[PDB]
């Protein structure tokens, strides 16, 4: 599912994500923006072997399972499939976790190139929330 931007501010905020660890509803939205160009189903193959799941790029080394990431960690405990669905629930609370690791949202390297620093409100800007 590719998101429209209110929309899936408004299911990102839905899900506590507003203001989460003190980033604002705008510094999701541009995450997943940039990442995943709002495709639920984007994925990407990193050099190591891991991949990239979902509206925010999860990766697989450490946060979930495909099978296929030898030495690797799962620690949100899901299928990495799981992070491609349309309902971006999983997808959220796995990033909740990641975003409270200790490096906060610089665990996204989108975020941290084009989101970090900038002004991330106009990513909700006209948006009914």
């Amino acid at each position: 599912k590719v998101f429209g931007r209110c929309e899936l501010a408004a299911a990102m905020k839905r899900h506590g994500l507003d203001n989460y660890r003190g980033y604002s509803l705008g510094n999701w939205v541009c995450a997943a923006k940039f990442e995943s160009n709002f495709n639920t189903q984007a994925t990407n193959r990193n050099t190591d072997g891991s991949t990239d799941y979902g509206i925010l790029q999860i990766n697989s080394r450490w946060w979930c399972n495909d099978g296929r990431t030898p030495g690797s960690r799962n620690l949100c405990n899901i299928p990495c499939s799981a992070l491609l669905s349309s309902d971006i629930t999983a997808s959220v609370n796995c990033a909740k976790k990641i975003v409270s690791d200790g490096n906060g949202m610089n665990a996204w390297v989108a975020w941290r190139n084009r989101c970090k620093g900038t002004d991330v409100q106009a990513w909700i800007r006209g948006c009914r929330l």
